[PDB]
């Protein structure tokens, strides 16, 4: 499951 978060992570600041 690491990939799930790692691929998402750079988009988080769109918040």
């Amino acid at each position: 499951f690491a990939a799930a978060v790692g691929l998402a992570a750079p988009q988080x600041p769109a918040f």
